[PDB]
């Protein structure tokens, strides 16, 4: 069948991933015993965007659920799937004239047919009669929470729906638990977009050099990606945090851009991760600046690789992800007790959330079509309200097929260390005249994405991890990569 | 006072450019009859988006009014002006402490103050009552019309506004009318994105290689504009189109993504152009894949190039614009019939319209903080209802301080060929047999971004032109040419 190809090595992606997804959508609707027969589920595709009030285009990247569903990268369609047969019909848009001008080839209904192998397509504006002649039960379309966001997904409308039995409820958590177990197929994707983001890790190691700007690493970064990986995107905005910035999580955004000299002596913090054919890769590899690990440096990163290989040590089907949580936590706290930062026992510390202080954030996700991906909170799992373990993105038990990212790290962030530091139930933990020394240090994050198998984890990424693997990585002199 | 600045060699950017856009637009609203005294300017800035319900960030660019304005990068704001005094005053987001950890420093109000150089800086959340304290006649509002998306501007809102007086109607026209006219400020920032942009452009003729894929020039030059001019965002889209792609004049886009390999003997044009701090730059350079002009290339694009010298040559104050269209038209009449592909009388081509099958865009179009800058069509100046002429984006006449882009091209499009056989009026101008060895040949496009002065024009683009400069600059030699 057909394939998704940017040519040269990029991966051929096989529409029959897509035709999965569906057949096994189906497959759980069809065992849903509130699913009526005849039902038809009803997906609406993104539509182009501009700048505002402009006429300035935003590149377009489908919704995340229609790709799931279909893999269309064309703006302003539709798509529904028959539950009880699994027919796929895609609804495309019916082009002017001029678009032949402006935007390229209006391609016939049969090309998009055989692009996408569905078994039909029709126009856009024909949806409401096409949906009419079938004669369905009830439309099954997409309403839910994202528990990253907060935000509703917001379903599927058409002129003319309201002729309709829609049912809004029953589709989304369906959909959504498909989307947290990952097939071979997509898993061959992931594998891809981790191998492309490694060398790309590899290749900004190899060429950071002091007094470059952090932004000069995610230029360099993102250009791997889409030269040799065609990955025109990335899954989110690069976090290119060098020296005080490496403590600050979400670093790179608009109000913080990357814009920082790195200097002599700097920890570097890069978190990036390419897309291709809207899958995610997310990646943060540590590393001092000057190519040469400190004492204190290899002190703090070594405590994050010992909880990094503890916890992919321990996954495997069953392994609840907050305990994973807390051995890293545990971890880190002998590590800094080792360090001379904290004194006392580690069971207390453990009690009064000190671990929080180190690592505020969760630590991983699960990771597919989003970096932050679906599924995390289905009803019936709650989220824990205790310091670090509250920014957990998930709270279930590890089974096979979910895809995790496993990124441990440690933090000297000031505003955290101060409320401790004021706290007499932990503020006799740390020493404060070991801790002044750290202050500024930034922080050391070490981020894998692997799959869960029946009786571990697949490692999917491929980058230097030892303090020797690292210096010998910047130390290389290979000039593989070299614009202009 | 202060500057915008991404480091190395990037351009610094006073804030005071910013300022004298405020006291320019004040100045303007003082001599409106329609303007009271006590009125303010109410502007909103941007807001942070994400990928649909998904928590991934989208790279927050500003709202291009507040930029003109404000020159404010952080999203959340709002900004007033007080049109008699003059006297700014920023509103930026009143912070969670969480944003420390996750986003960076929480700034104070006295650091946004001194980095904008406003007047006052005080919380979002305040606005209501700051400016009930300042008891305003009216605020003014921002609500119009653009005329190249259509799309109707959104006006600043907030909670308690409808306790005061409001006019929408007012400011729109007249701060529109401000940014058509660049400050001697705003010119050296388009100097400097016209300066890296033609760097990048330069960079792309030399690294292009038959057989690449058209998407990896796309990498390429956001990779030399981002890390080299410290342009995170380009303009638009790029339009990377090889051999038949270079007749579609807004190729690139999601649906035709720039994924074509190129071969011998194809025509390429790159349509690029990077933006800094929200200045925009537009350039076109064609130019044969292989490094080495065909005699039909030649004359095809030597064509282009006359007409692009002659609109040059002939733009000074108080021409009108369409007359330079109607020039460029003319000239690709002229230079198609001297190839053999038309034959004729020109006189009578023109009175046809035939120039617009072969140039059915815009002759040029205003740019600034928008590609396709505002006020094109202000009241009173009305779009000529033709061929080409209609898809022009300003039928003003040109008057110092204006920007443009004068990009005249000739492309082979095959149903607008198709329609002018089939039209008696002038199926007779066209020779099919010269002709049909141009199907398929895609088109050239030059486009200059230039400045109109008292004097005629002041060219902001420095790249090769000629077809020697261009075979030598894809032979990669150093600086081989001479602007016109
Ligand atoms: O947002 C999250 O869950 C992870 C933590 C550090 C950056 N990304
Ligand atoms: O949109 C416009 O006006 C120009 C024409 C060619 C591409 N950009
Ligand atoms: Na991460
Ligand atoms: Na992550
Ligand atoms: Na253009
Ligand atoms: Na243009």
């Amino acid at each position: 069948g057909p394939s998704f190809w940017l040519g040269n090595e990029t991966l051929k992606v096989p529409l029959a991933l897509f035709a999965l997804n569906r057949q096994r959508l189906c497959e759980r609707l069809r065992k849903n015993p509130a699913v009526q027969a005849g039902s038809i589920v009803v997906l609406q595709g993104g539509e182009e965007t501009q700048r505002y009030c402009t006429d300035t285009g935003v590149l377009f990247r489908q919704e995340s659920f229609f790709h799931w569903a279909f893999g269309v990268t064309e703006p302003g369609c539709y798509g529904v799937i028959d539950v009880d047969t699994g027919k796929s019909t895609l609804f495309v848009p019916r082009l002017p004239a001029s678009h032949a001008t402006w935007m390229g080839k209006i391609h016939s209904k049969e090309h998009f047919k055989e692009k996408y192998a569905v078994d039909d397509v029709q126009y856009v504006d024909e949806i409401a009669s096409v949906l009419t002649s079938q004669k369905p039960s009830v439309l099954l379309t997409l309403r839910g929470v994202n528990t990253d966001s907060g935000s509703v997904c917001r379903e599927a409308s058409f002129d003319g729906i309201s002729k309709f039995e829609v049912n809004n409820t029953i589709l989304h958590p369906e959909i959504v638990e498909c989307r947290v177990f990952k097939t071979d197929m997509e898993l061959e994707v992931l594998r891809y977009t981790n191998k492309i983001s490694s060398e790309a890790h590899r290749e900004v190691m190899k060429a950071v050099k002091v007094g470059m700007k952090e932004y000069e690493l995610e230029s360099l970064f993102e250009h791997y990606c889409y030269s040799r990986g065609g990955m025109r995107h990335s899954s989110y905005t690069c976090i290119c945090g060098s020296g005080e910035n490496s403590a600050v999580l979400h670093y790179g955004h608009a109000g913080a851009p990357n814009d920082r000299t790195i200097q002599n002596g700097d920890m570097c913090l890069f978190d990036m991760g390419g897309e291709y054919y809207c899958f995610a890769s997310d990646i943060t590899c540590s590393f001092p600046a000057n190519g040469k690990f400190t004492a204190d440096q290899k002190a703090v990163y070594e405590a994050v690789l010992r909880s990094s290989r503890a916890v992919m040590g321990a996954m495997k089907p069953g392994v609840w992800w907050p305990d994973m949580h807390r051995l890293a936590d545990r971890i880190h706290l002998e590590e800094l007790a080792h360090m001379g930062i904290l004194s006392g026992s580690v069971d207390a510390m453990v009690q009064a959330h000190l671990g929080a202080v180190f690592m505020p954030h969760g630590l991983g996700h699960f990771l597919g079509i989003d970096v932050h991906d679906v599924g995390g909170y289905p009803e019936g799992v709650e989220r824990i309200d205790e310091p670090g373990l509250r920014s957990l993105r998930t709270a279930r038990h590890l089974q096979p097929g979910m895809v995790l990212t496993v990124e441990p790290g440690i933090y000297f962030i000031d505003h955290l260390l101060d409320e401790a530091l004021a706290d007499p139930a932990r503020a006799s933990f740390l020493n404060r005249e070991v801790l002044q020394r750290f202050r500024g240090f930034g922080g050391v994050r070490i981020e894998e994405d692997v799959v869960v198998t029946d009786s571990g984890i697949e490692l999917l990424t491929c980058v230097p991890r030892t303090v020797e693997e690292i210096e010998a990585c910047m130390a290389g002199c290979d000039k593989a990569f070299t614009p202009f």
